[PDB]
């Protein structure tokens, strides 16, 4: 089932979203459906539990075919998400957010992470990620403690709508 | 004639203006009245000429009666703007800007200010002001040095869609 994805300004998205506790449920995983099924439909890259109102720390992210630079990140539903950074490196880039319709606006992220967590069937994934691999899984990682990527812009420049932006990043 | 106001991510709002060197011409009144005009068909508060692909330092504000708290502000258009605080005292307020549609933020400003300029016949005005008057013109004046409100906010919690916000100011 599609899910109303809730806007910027919900107070549900300020939340910091308790662990996932249920791994290899039938529950986590019509949710872990209901999440890839949501993101597919508004063409998204990545998608969190708590867009669409569920305070858990659980996303959704992974696409073949926007974003033409960004490689392949293979469909990955990844709950109680822990991220590092493997170097000090930050690296500018183009966001959007399916809260923020509209919008886009250029941020730092670290180039090179590893990320761990559990898969809805309950093993481990760990990977290391890099550039918009890298950069998809921070930004949906912030949205579990509670933060949306307008608080981490540092060229206000570069923040406005998609259909009229033309900074040359 | 009502002007096409122009959205966030357009580089022309992120210009220094020149000043206003037309006062008292025919051709500054039509552009003012296309201001009064532009701002009052889109329900604002003020309006600054860069909003509309004008570059110059000249903005048009006021209105009796959406703003609740706000008493009436003069209808005024106000060329080559200069403010200065009255006080070191902020305070913090709603805004939302024409060139941002949808959205709206808590920002602080200074709550008692003194602006001087011309009106367009070129006339001097000069006048204290405070609270929402005063933070209008801070919100104008910033139209007119390339600035708009998200690089001005503190607390991104408040930052979000106007249909959706329940941040209790
Ligand atoms: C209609 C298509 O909109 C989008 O996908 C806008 N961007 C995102 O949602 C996004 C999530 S993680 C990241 C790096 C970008
Ligand atoms: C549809 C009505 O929208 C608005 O007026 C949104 N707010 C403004 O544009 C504004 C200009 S100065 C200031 C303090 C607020
Ligand atoms: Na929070
Ligand atoms: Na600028």
């Amino acid at each position: 089932m599609i899910r109303d994805i809730i806007r910027m300004g919900d107070k549900r998205l300020l939340r910091v979203a308790p662990q996932v506790t249920n791994l290899g449920s039938a529950e986590l995983h019509a949710l872990v459906s209901d999440m890839f099924e949501t993101m597919g439909a508004a063409h998204g890259v990545g998608l969190a539990a708590p867009q669409i109102a569920v305070d858990l720390q659980l996303m959704v992210f992974g696409f073949e075919a926007r974003y033409p630079e960004a490689p392949a990140v293979p469909l990955t539903a990844l709950a109680n998400a822990q991220i590092e950074p493997l170097s000090d490196e930050m690296e500018n880039g183009w966001e959007g957010c399916l809260s923020i319709p509209g919008l886009r606006a250029v941020i730092p992220r670290y180039r090179y992470i590893r990320y761990r967590g559990f898969a809805p069937d309950g093993s481990p994934i760990e990977r290391e990620a890099e550039g918009f691999h890298a950069r998809v899984v921070q930004h949906e990682y912030d949205h579990l403690v509670g933060r949306l990527y307008p608080s981490r812009i540092e060229n206000f420049d570069t923040f406005g709508f998609d259909d009229v932006l033309s900074y040359d990043l």
